[PDB]
């Protein structure tokens, strides 16, 4: 008999990797996912999207500033906004039939469909055309995902107020626009939109923008995502949010000294958080136990306190990134096969893909600090960079952080563009409790902006050779 | 005087790195060069112009192909060519005051002139219509570097007929371009000139262009080459020439299938290869070990058949790179110093900074054939990476080499755009002999171009989650 032995509700990054190292690992899977297509939120609505606007209005811009020092003169410059919403979709699809087409590679059985649990066992999934498919096995992957963060006093149409999604499809370029969250999201659509045409400010409670990012780096990046136009309206909470008008009236009043202003703008994007999602999963009939926010509580082999039940991605404990997800998905599925799963969030990089993006991995000096450990800093800017310089791209940073006794690093960030290639060097170092002497011992290419990561090194056990 | 501690005849990477890393452990130390500036050869007419120029004719192709399917649109486009030689030149030169500025830190004596071996511990510098400045120190480090090539129908003559330098700075692009050597060098200065607007054609002796990439890359490497335009010409050579008047008039005879036929050009290319460069120095004198196609014979801590003496960089035996160059001096001044100095010829990094670049660290398959050892092959291709996807530019490949038994890495080779930055991730796995497994055990932030090396792996000792 043919037994079905893993089902995941769920077809984003924990589940269609999780169904698929499960089908590798020799057991019948079906994941099962409501939306449309089979991305999961990265697909559809954030990393790829997001990724893409992102390269097609920095080429617009490099286009209208850059291009005339190399040579490349050009006559007129537009944005034929159509266009580039186009090549978004084009590839998000395109990336979306790949998924699809690795399921039938792998024999992932997909149900087009909304999950409810009907027993620890077995799922009742909504509707196809309003009916009920019967989907039951052995072993359960919750792999639902997460969801908007709604804002108290500023409910989302999908109109002049967004959200994640609505801001990476509006269909015209806001004059001006205002982001309320101001996180990765946030500084994400600000620099897209704004790039493209749009006069955009960020308005935070909190007391600084991007509070995980590593305070040095965090002030250099925020004053680079002013040099180039941006505003942060810091510690400011806003009581109630006007549309009743060309734009939106904004009443921001501070976070304390209750005197209220007024923002004009015209889209207003609102980057609050994001939160699990369970909603409407059928969660009671053998109720997960949750924590106080939502996302659901498990163990050290991902499991649920329901007996045949787990739990992967951005519905439990843990950093919401893609992967993040993905590595709890086949952490699950090896365990569930027998042979040990790893995960650690400890190592999974951060990386915000503005104009200069900013990688990080490891703790940031701050953390360090907290740690009373004695520790060295390294440090080398672009600046100095062989390859940066005769490129004239020299913005931004290595900074690594080594314990001062052993030399291993704690962590190390770097600011720049294309920053999100260069921090796996420091990452796959920082996996095997390396130290700065050992990236530094390692040969690399010339010139390359890599070059800058082992300077870095050199600046912090030792010294460095151009700076 | 505070100069007698080491000597170095050579201002490149050699040269002004040994001298700077030797100022760093104690030695009072000079360099002493000819050339106008302190830039080595990767510095005046080599990798940085090089890059400079490469990157610049990027941007104008860019422009003119891919932009539009972004939503950017531009009216005329066009090529000041004079500005690009601009931002090239501005960009040499700073760098160069930057490289002197560093020995006025570490206190480097900077000395212009023209060295030459007086004695195993003396040289007479000089000059054209200028002095003769006087420097004898204990340890001397030989560190001239490598020049040009000949061949039967060269013409070693700024305009007509170029050499790496004369290609770096003609002053109108050239309708028909033939580049002869087929390798490095050339391939980039025939994109260069053939993005900007050139018909370019290379004519190679060798069976196959590019001897010592990994075959497989190399085939698909020629086959892009292919299809931006260049026509390559293998089996042949030219014997007779034509400098008469407006342009050559190439005579194109294969291997020994001996007959007539023409190539007709607006200038020609010479890429043969390039020999070390021994000649100033006064070797004839002190007899040094001279004996290989034109090197400086060497050992171990780098001393040649001479004692106080030693040599260093494109002057010795091993690969022509810069950072070949840059290991080899600190290596040898570690030594001096008392301290263990460690160089590695086969863990020394390639990169062809092409349209796609093509990166490889460790063995190619076919060394890796030789070596008659059980391995296995990891591949994936980009058109299958995500933010590659993301942004429409996905051409290329990561593979893999590993020993079938222990899954230790013996290569990594990398065909893709910036993949000169994403093969030090292998670079730095490869120099601690880890493995497939190893790389892949690391986490990756998505969406990288990165995750296709660690896609690489997987599909290496198991199996992908992607393809
Ligand atoms: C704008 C934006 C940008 C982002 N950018 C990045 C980035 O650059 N890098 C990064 O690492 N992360 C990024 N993220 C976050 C990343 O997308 C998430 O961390 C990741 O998708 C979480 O994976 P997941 O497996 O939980 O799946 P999710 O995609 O969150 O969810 C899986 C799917 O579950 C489905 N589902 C839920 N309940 C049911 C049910 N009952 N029945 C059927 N189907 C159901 C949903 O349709 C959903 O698509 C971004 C997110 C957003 C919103
Ligand atoms: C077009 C081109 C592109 C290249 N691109 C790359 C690349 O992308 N990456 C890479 O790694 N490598 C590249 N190389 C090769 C790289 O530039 C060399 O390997 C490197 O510079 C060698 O270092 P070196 O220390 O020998 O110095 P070199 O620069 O070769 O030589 C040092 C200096 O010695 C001076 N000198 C010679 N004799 C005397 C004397 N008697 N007295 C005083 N001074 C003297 C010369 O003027 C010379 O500039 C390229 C080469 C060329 C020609």
């Amino acid at each position: 008999s043919d037994e079905n032995d893993v089902v995941i509700i769920g077809g984003g990054p924990g589940g269609y990797v999780a169904a698929i190292k499960a089908a590798q690992l020799g057991f019948k899977t079906t994941c099962i996912e409501k939306r449309g297509a089979l991305g999961g939120t990265c697909l559809n609505v954030g990393c790829i999207p997001s990724k893409a606007l992102l390269h097609s209005s920095h080429m617009y811009h490099e286009a209208k500033h850059s291009f005339a020092n190399h040579g490349v003169k050009v006559s007129n410059v537009e944005i034929d906004l159509a266009a580039m919403m186009g090549q978004k979709d084009k590839a998000v699809s395109n990336l979306t039939r790949g998924i699809e087409g690795l399921f039938k590679k792998n024999k992932v059985t997909y149900v087009k469909g909304y999950g409810k649990f009907v027993s620890p066992s077995e799922i009742s999934v909504d509707t196809i055309e309003g009916e009920n498919t019967v989907v039951k096995g052995k072993h359960i992957i919750i792999a639902t995902g997460s969801d908007v963060k709604s804002l108290p006093g500023v409910t989302i149409d999908e109109k002049k107020i967004v959200s994640s999604t609505g801001a990476l499809a509006l269909s015209e370029i806001p004059k001006k626009l205002v982001v309320i969250g101001a996180g990765y999201i946030g500084l994400e659509m600000g620099s897209v939109w704004g790039r493209i045409g749009s006069e955009v400010t960020v308005v935070e409670f909190a007391s600084e923008i991007v509070p995980t990012m590593d305070a040095e780096i965090r002030k250099q990046f925020q004053r680079s995502l002013e040099k180039q136009g941006m505003k942060f309206k810091l510690k400011t909470k806003v009581v109630g949010v006007d549309t009743s008008g060309d734009g939106v009236k904004l009443t921001v009043e501070p976070s304390a000294g209750g005197e209220q202003t007024i923002i004009e703008a015209d889209v207003v994007l609102v980057s609050a958080g994001r939160t699990p999602f369970t909603s409407g999963l059928n969660l009671d009939k053998i109720g997960v136990e949750t924590d106080k926010l939502g996302r659901i509580l498990v163990n050290e082999r991902f499991s649920t306190n329901v007996s045949g039940v787990y739990a992967i991605g951005d519905v439990i404990p843990g950093p919401m990134l893609a992967h993040k997800a993905e590595e709890d998905g086949v952490a699950c599925v090896e365990y569930l096969a027998g042979k040990v799963g790893h995960v650690d969030y400890d190592k999974v990089p951060g990386v915000v893909y503005t104009n200069p993006e900013v990688a990080s991995v490891g703790k940031t000096e701050e953390q360090v600090k907290e740690t009373g450990v004695e520790y060295r800093v390294g440090k080398f800017p672009f600046m100095a960079n062989s390859r940066a310089k005769a490129i004239d791209n020299a913005e931004g940073l290595v900074k690594i952080i080594a314990e001062k006794e052993t030399d291993k690093i704690l962590g190390v960030h770097i600011m720049a563009p294309n920053a999100g290639e260069l921090i796996h060097e420091a990452a796959i170092a920082l996996q095997y409790d390396a130290s700065s002497e050992d990236i530094a011992r390692v040969c690399h290419a010339h010139p390359t902006m890599s070059e800058a990561i082992k300077e870095a090194a050199m600046a912090t056990y030792d010294k460095p050779i151009h700076i």
